[PDB]
């Protein structure tokens, strides 16, 4: 996932960061202190950006032409996933975090099929 | 380009980094000092990674569904551009840097079309 | 610009980040939602910091003694540019982003003469 | 894992980075090209440093006084794990990457026991 | 401190970042402008994270088994120091930045005993 | 040092990174193993870059107009320091790291005079 290539990939890298995005969104409901709200905003932005990186790397570095041929929806799915993560950056609603997780789960499903 | 959105994008960010990758490749042919070679390798890797970020951000953040409809080749073009940049990371041959620049120029052409209509 | 040296320099790196800083200041005028305001503040701070790096690199790595002799005001101009970007970090007023852009344009003019 | 706290942690973050470190070490045995050796070294250093970060965060942020009471070996285990990752940075031998994986696995066992409850 | 090893370490790296965290907290008492409060929050988070890195590196990279033998309290001291810096991240109260500085001073004292 | 402003500055941040650069250069002379040499080059590049950041921040953020009038050589001194750091990046010779330290030492002397010392 480091572009050597090293051969090691797992959608879990993206997933755990998206899980933290949604967890932060949920915690925002639990404490109205402005400093806490701001820290949650700062950290959500950071973790969402890492998730985008992980998703992009799966698409550019792991997935190859036979995959794109077998899964003609994959390009669009990855774009949509990244856009969902942008939407979670901009929102305090955990529904936006969850949508991104749902998209990652669709990438994950394809990833492991290609590992069999 | 920063995902606010700020509304500010330009393929020149990707291009300048890809230009530095090819320049570094060229310079590796001009000085066989091992410490230089190593520094060149370190820096090429970093600038190529930055170019990959810039290209991915144009694809995810700038381009929108109407663009993917109008330019059905664009998803594959971006994927190929990123793969070209990984190949450049891997190589000292400036032809690899040039191939990445060639792909970015295809993206740049589409980008400025979308700025007009 | 990467200190190899690679021989590749362009004030456009600094300018585009400074353009984003001003753009973000403008955005802040059109959406008073605090979460958006907070995100804008985070991102403005990041883009301005990158702009400062690009301006510093031009000054330390690209420009050379003959340039400083020919343009005796360039050192102070670069320092002033960096201080304008700090002022943009601290402000929501797009005029501060514009002042930083105006300083970068003066560095850009000199840069291209040195070519 | 981000210090909010967000409450999300998994040793898998440290483990996947350590897996990439060992994989890089193995690949270094299969291609003696200097440019490749240099890239591998660069990237190993980066992924090992990320692994150290992940391990340090489990120790400082996830693990708490009752865990240090129940597992009195845990402080020294985490210190030993970080030193194993420094040793893997310094080595091309995949046994050093494996040793760090083996330490992480001890951390992971404790982690999941503390999650049972 | 770069893991070469280079042999160069100084708790001053952690200390100056912790001092900037406390200074930020103090500044937050002097200007309730939201924009300023937010920038202060951003920056405090970043400098505290750097302080944590510095402390962790002293522990993992500088200190060695003879030191952990002579100072059996050192592992918990470092853990306590990093928890104190997490607490400073979460707070505007300069008492929290000061507690982190107090813990760093205990690490500094041990550090220089081990150097002589 | 963080541009809040926080009011906290010390040229020691730059000094300790330049010390590590020089130390890395010394160690390079004592171990010609290719992997070691590559790691040393990677790290030297990183610490030198950090030193450049610290010096630049002193110049742009700590020092102010009255200081530039009192110390008319200060602008050129900071520029020369940054150039010396670039030269240390490019070199294995610890004399290059020492030259950067001597320039930092001149900035440090001015810094503490301005703190009123
Ligand atoms: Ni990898
Ligand atoms: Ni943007
Ligand atoms: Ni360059
Ligand atoms: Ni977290
Ligand atoms: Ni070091
Ligand atoms: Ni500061």
């Amino acid at each position: 996932h480091c572009d050597l290539p090293c051969g090691v990939y797992d959608p879990a890298q993206a997933r755990i960061e998206a899980e933290s995005v949604k967890a932060v969104q949920e915690k925002m409901a639990g404490n109205d202190d402005p400093h806490f709200q701001t820290r949650a905003t700062v950290i959500k932005e950071q973790r969402a950006e890492l998730a985008k990186h992980h998703v992009s790397v799966l698409w550019s570095d792991y997935f190859k032409p036979p995959h794109f041929e077998k899964y003609p929806e994959l390009h669009q799915l990855v774009n949509d996933t990244l856009k969902a993560m942008s939407a979670a950056k901009g929102s305090k609603d955990p529904a936006t975090g969850q949508k991104a997780l749902d998209y990652i789960a669709q990438i994950d499903k394809i990833f492991w099929e290609t590992k069999k």
